[PDB]
């Protein structure tokens, strides 16, 4: 066939971040090349925080790409689902859908270039632009410098920010929200984010603390497999709750539409299978009535809160963009999607070339 | 100090089966073995049935290995849920707890050698034999083979066979299960393994079909996640269920404990998180009254099910005990732990080194 997969090609960089983030000093870019017989080439892509960037790469080079070799690169479908049975005694989540996410999402770049068409068209194109805001202001930022990168994110043309909270001391937290809250006036939009680091009854306490500076969402405030006590932390509490770029299978997305009474849901193509497995998410999040947003990969995540256009892109602290041909566009607050046929995302690779690790 | 952690050495072995299993014609051994400062050395395990054990070496060679340098081998748990945050992004379950378990089973295996103690005691010492059944009979073989390996497992010194189901067509399964009651008589216990083939209203159906020739357990009739699915299914049978080798989280086993209706619950040690995850396992399953047992890994699992004294050993498929200087001992159709400190485990390194793999 044309569209047979011929050859796939796995590559590992480690890029060093210029700001600490709490801890992380650099991220892990992992890229996926697919090439037809025909000499089409996709590139998809997943990323990771410092830690499993040679288990994924081990996994498709071992693992998945072989068995893919002479498969229709057009059977996405039929491919994603091959993959998940394939690993499946290794996987249900985990490092193996990292894997799956950069296999599909080549194997969508492909298709986009193929018939002609942009991402943000092929997940649903309601939208090509979307609300957009600033997230992963670090927990340990002094109050000074945290005010003053807000007022910088504002300064560049952003309506909305995200802090994290979390803090041993819980009056910090509260300090800080009330004290960012009065810096931005009331018109900014405002997240919070406890990185899964507080339990049901602090949350319950630290929310109701702060509902009053106009909270839009309360994101992971404890362990992302605690449904039962998200809804405990909604039952009682005025702000709504988000998660989750940690739920990595359609499986614990119904576990959250189910049981955590969310407000809104932050499923991300890196880690949750890719574009197939995205739209799976977001497909079911929007049966709900929730909101759908995206947490990091803000080059890819464009395209697809925007084509379905109800939901938030986080404008991530992990700078990938800038390693590509387009850095993030943001027109009047919002990010706009590239109508560049494939996923919109193209790797300068002369840049990161210096990033690669090996072996 | 003397328990300070001074090397980790991971290596990965492909060792071939000598019948199919379905499809596997070999299984991945992972061992990893930690020396200490006073020059102490324990080694653990992990093992896949072809996937994942590259990946797995990968991760624990670049991720979890550099950062346990150095720690004092005695904080066991202490370094368990150092290893759960350290990998989490890439976690909650899939290779890393695969890599976790290999790990943690090393220490517990230095802390055995430590105090002169053998693992079924360290693990609660309620007893050292425990009652065993012979699992894994294919799906695939015909009816006259299916009831001649069956004949072998009796006449080997076992009173206990499970078989897998899940054909295409029920009327086969019924049929066998018919056939296979009639083969033992009434006095041999009996379990069946759809390994999660089957849906929710198959699975009802089966089940319906087969309570007459006095099935013990009904393992993973359908999807391992759909705890509610379990429940469904429990509900409308007279069959208990079982899982899981799947769970690999204990938020997992909680929701099985309270969701999925189970009569029986199964952690792996290989890939809950080693001894400690097992353990955590083994308390909830134990709160909720159900019988512990294991699967796979039974030259390991034999120290654990005994030490709590309630339910059934597998003897695998995978025969790692064969390669180990102590093949499973089974006296009096029951399964006999080892009194040598440690986990009980010893490899033939030099068996098994013509199967070791590398880069
Ligand atoms: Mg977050
Ligand atoms: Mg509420
Ligand atoms: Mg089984
Ligand atoms: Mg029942």
């Amino acid at each position: 066939m044309k569209t047979t997969i011929k050859d796939i090609k796995t590559r590992l960089f480690k890029i060093p971040l210029k700001e600490i983030l709490s801890d992380h000093d650099h991220f892990e870019l992992i890229t996926t090349t697919v090439t037809l017989e025909d000499g089409s080439q996709g590139t998809g892509y997943t990323y990771t925080g410092g830690k499993g960037g040679y288990s994924i790469k081990a996994m498709l080079e071992y693992d998945i790409q072989p068995a893919l070799i002479g498969k229709d690169a057009t059977q996405i479908e039929e491919i994603y689902d091959f993959m998940e049975w394939h690993i499946h005694y290794v996987g249900r989540g985990g490092i193996s859908t990292f894997a799956m996410s950069a296999v599909d999402i080549a194997l969508w770049d492909l298709k986009g270039k193929r018939e002609g068409l942009p991402l943000w068209k092929m997940a649903g194109g309601k939208n090509n632009t979307c609300k957009a805001y600033c997230g992963g202001i670090d927990l340990q930022f002094p109050l000074e410098k945290l005010l003053n990168n807000i007022c910088g994110y504002l300064e560049s043309g952003f309506n909305a920010v995200k802090i994290k909270i979390g803090r041993e001391n819980m009056q910090e937290d509260i300090d800080r929200i009330k004290a960012v809250r009065e810096l931005i006036g009331p018109d900014i939009t405002f997240m919070i984010d406890a990185n899964y680091s507080l339990t049901v009854e602090q949350a319950i306490k630290l929310s109701k603390a702060v509902e009053q500076y106009d909270i839009t969402w309360f994101e992971e405030p404890t362990l992302p497999d605690d449904y039962k006590g998200f809804a405990e932390i909604a039952d009682n509490t005025a702000i709504p709750l988000a998660m989750g770029e940690n739920l990595h299978t359609i499986h614990e997305f119904g576990y959250a539409m189910d049981q955590a009474k969310l407000g809104y849901c932050q499923p991300d193509a890196s880690n949750c299978g890719g574009i197939t497995g995205w739209l799976k998410a977001a497909d079911l999040i929007t049966e709900h009535n929730i909101p759908v947003c995206t947490h990091g990969m803000q080059e890819l995540h464009v395209s697809l809160v925007s084509a379905f256009d109800t939901g938030w892109l986080e404008v991530h602290s992990f700078p990938i963009d800038e390693y590509t041909k387009r850095p993030l566009v943001v027109e009047n607050f919002r990010a706009v999607a590239s109508n560049e046929p494939g996923i919109g995302v193209e790797f300068d690779w002369d840049k990161i070339a210096q990033y690669e690790v090996h072996h």
